[PDB]
Formats: structure tokens, sequence, C-alpha cells
């Protein structure tokens, strides 16, 4: 799962916490 401050998308990238707050964690 991405960590904080890493680059995620709603599609290929889920944060571990939460949703993917539009383009980061």
């Amino acid at each position: 799962c991405k960590p904080k401050g890493a680059p995620c998308s709603p599609l290929m990238y889920p944060c571990c916490t939460g949703p993917c707050r539009s383009g980061k964690c």
C-alpha cells in the first residue's frame, strides 16, 4: 500500500489509509 507522501492512483495505487488525496496519500 502506498505510504504518505507517495503518488496514488484511485485506479492502480490505493493509499494504505483512506482514499487517494488527489495524486498523493
